[PDB]
């Protein structure tokens, strides 16, 4: 399965100044929860920005650096690449990214964030025409996760 993995506002931002606009430890434990045993591929600066391989699943970064190599890290260097790797596959940004793949994933699980940030990045638009809604559950809030969300698992039509 290759599936798209994303956290999107109301208006599509995923990020500014390389980092993520809001602090959301609920999205963080399903992003850990869906990923964990299986792969991540990301962008050079998505991976840049996190600064380390996420423990416990196959990280794959996705970059022209013929000079890349991390430790724990696995590289690729190009989109065709992608679908040699094995098992589930998560599509993990960043804007890139999601461009690059949006009309090639079999589905997508996007927690959808309550709010309008100021972005420098985004998701791609999408419409609800082509992509059943096999899953919506609105995220619990508490003292420490406090922005209204929704997490969505879409599957193609
Ligand atoms: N909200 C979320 O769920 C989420 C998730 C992930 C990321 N983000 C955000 O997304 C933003 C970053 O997105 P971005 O578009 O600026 O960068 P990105 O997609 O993370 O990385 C871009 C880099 O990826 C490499 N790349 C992409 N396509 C390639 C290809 N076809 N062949 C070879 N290399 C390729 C290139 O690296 P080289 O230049 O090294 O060749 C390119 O410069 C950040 O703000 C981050 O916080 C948000
Ligand atoms: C966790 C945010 C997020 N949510 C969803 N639903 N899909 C995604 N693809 C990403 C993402 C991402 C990239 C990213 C992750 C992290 C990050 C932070 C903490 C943890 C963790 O505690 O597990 C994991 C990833 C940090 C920065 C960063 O880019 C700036």
């Amino acid at each position: 399965t290759l599936s798209i993995l994303v956290a999107h506002d109301l208006q599509r931002v995923i990020g500014f100044e390389n980092q993520l606009p809001w602090h959301l430890p609920n999205d963080l434990k399903n992003v850990k929860k869906l990923s964990t045993g299986h792969t991540l591929v990301m962008g050079r600066k998505t991976f840049e920005s996190i600064g380390k391989p996420l423990p416990n699943r196959r990280n794959v970064v996705l970059t022209s650096d013929t000079s890349f190599n991390v430790e724990g890290v696995d590289v690729i260097h190009s989109i065709e690449d992608i679908y040699q790797l094995p098992g589930h596959v998560f599509i993990f940004g960043g804007q890139t990214l999601y461009e690059e793949m949006i009309d090639k994933v079999d589905d997508m699980y996007i927690t959808v964030i309550e709010g309008k940030f100021r972005g420098d990045t985004f998701f791609p638009p999408y419409t609800f025409e082509d992509w059943e809604v096999a899953s919506s559950v609105e995220g619990k809030l508490d003292e420490k996760n406090t922005i209204p969300h929704t997490f969505l698992h879409l599957i193609r039509k």
